[PDB]
């Protein structure tokens, strides 16, 4: 194809996107540009075919943040906390309208989980490379998403909104039974479910507004803390589960009702609720149980009219039981785990979906389902469920300008980045053992650096432990290892 406009016609889309505004910074802004520009070179032999507009804070400009010079165009925005810049929906819209751009990519963090952003963009004829307003609330809000999950017949752990049920919508009166309007209704909910409990803000993102509660005397101040951490957000109470496996299903949906899973990720290796090690695929679950978890994830996405990328998170037990925990209405930082085993470029798929390209017209998806790479033949994703199989294994490891891309001479199958704080290394292998081995050697090469001496040791130690090698870990594993 000669241009984005020709691509849209040839591949059956309905919206020409030549310019995208990035409502983010750091690795997110860099990853979106790198992934899309690679796809653009493959399609148009011009990596700049889809132009990128970036938002620049005085802080990011003073730091000489790499995403600024990478961008085709940059826009200085007001400094300070993200509510004045990156997370300011009114500012994002104003810039989108002014250039103008044809789509917005929010990534992870900032305004990526604010349902007003796609709402205002749609009103102005601007696409959002993420779910529509409706689907983002009913699946992103924790109380509402658990009610949708229950409506779909997906199991959930005992919580303040247990028993509640009914394209779908959760009415405010039903929703209001699931939440704890005050500390007193909360104390009551905690007593019904039974201690130990979790007080959780439903609008909380990245582990914010969550408190572990062992007894009723501790409850009120812990409730007051959750209110203070995520102000304005409704609050719910849930049973604090036993040590389990934390699993994720990667979802991808177009604008036409087609939604698929891109296998799963195991994110059980956690330290103070922070995801430390991720793996793709999620080998711990029984193939039949994981297939069920995948179908539930697709049903749940289809029910609310979900579009773009999403993550369905589950708590899994050795019993073979699983419980819906939440839906992440955006791309995650650990998404390359999936990209590598599924051979799906996630930001490019988000772009194509926003251009109205059906899933069956995306080369990556066609290949995944074993059909012609350039054909227009519709795919029955339900009938070809056994057809996709992961290509090898990936291990992701959390490590502790603004973005330094870290290249390894020890391995061709390992890559990473360090941000300014934390970063991630990604190791592919033909199988799990082969992927852990490459990670160790890469972390050992990384160990030769000064700043990465102490930090990489505990990771090398955890990766070599018999429990990890034998995949006999759980959510409480790391926290008791120290």
């Amino acid at each position: 194809v000669a241009s984005p406009a020709e691509f849209v016609t040839r591949f059956g889309g309905n919206k020409v996107i030549e310019k995208v505004l990035i409502a983010n910074n750091g690795i997110a802004a860099v990853k979106c540009m790198r992934s899309i520009r690679r796809w653009s070179y493959e399609m148009f032999r011009n990596e700049r075919a889809i132009r990128f507009v970036v938002m620049v804070t005085p802080e990011d400009l003073k730091a000489n943040a790499e995403y600024i010079k990478m961008a085709d165009h940059y826009v200085p925005v007001p400094g300070g906390p993200n509510n004045n810049n990156y997370a300011n929906v009114e500012l994002i819209l104003d810039i989108a309208k002014r250039i103008p751009v044809q789509a917005v990519w929010a990534g992870w963090g900032h305004a990526s989980e604010n349902p007003k952003l796609p709402e205002l963009l749609l009103k102005n004829g601007i696409a959002f490379m993420g779910p529509p307003s409706q689907a983002m609330w009913a699946l992103g809000d924790k109380i509402a998403s658990s009610i949708v999950a229950q409506t779909a017949g997906i199991p959930t752990l005992p919580w303040s909104g247990s028993g509640l049920r009914v394209i779908l919508n959760v009415p405010q009166e039903l929703y209001e039974k699931g939440y704890v309007k005050d500390v007193d209704d909360g104390l009551q909910a905690a007593e019904e479910v039974g201690y130990p409990v979790m007080i959780k803000a439903s609008e909380g993102g990245g582990g914010k507004g969550i408190r572990k509660v062992n007894n009723a005397d501790d409850f009120p101040n812990l409730f007051r803390q959750v209110q203070a951490e995520v102000p304005g957000s409704p609050i719910f109470v849930m049973r604090l589960a036993k040590q389990s496996r934390h699993l994720e299903v990667q979802i991808l949906a177009d604008q036409y009702g087609n939604a698929i899973s891109l296998f799963g990720r195991d994110c059980s290796v956690q330290r103070r609720h922070q995801k430390i090690i991720e793996e793709a695929p999620a080998t711990i679950a029984t193939p039949a149980v994981f297939e069920h978890m995948e179908q539930c994830a697709v049903k749940l996405a289809k029910m609310v009219g979900y579009v773009s990328a999403g993550t369905v998170e589950y708590l899994y037990s050795q019993d073979g039981s699983f419980y819906f925990l939440e839906l992440n209405p955006r791309l995650q930082v650990e998404h390359p785990c999936t990209e590598m085993v599924a051979d799906v470029n996630l930001p490019a798929a988000q772009l194509q979906i926003a251009m109205g390209i059906p899933l069956y017209r995306i080369k990556d998806i066609r290949m995944m389902y074993g059909v012609s790479p350039w054909g227009d033949s519709p795919i029955d994703f339900e009938d070809s469920a056994h057809v996709p199989c992961p290509r090898g294994h990936v291990i992701a490891a959390r490590i502790t300008g603004t973005v330094q891309e870290l290249n390894f001479r020890s391995n061709k199958n390992v890559w990473g980045y360090f941000s300014v704080q934390f970063g991630h290394c990604f190791s592919w292998g033909e199988n799990r053992e082969e992927a852990i081995s490459n990670m160790v050697v890469a972390l050992k090469e990384l160990s030769i650096r000064g700043d990465f001496r102490t930090t990489v040791e505990y990771l090398i130690k955890l990766l070599e432990t018999e429990s990890f090698q034998m995949n006999r870990i759980d959510t409480g594993w790391l926290d008791r290892l120290i």
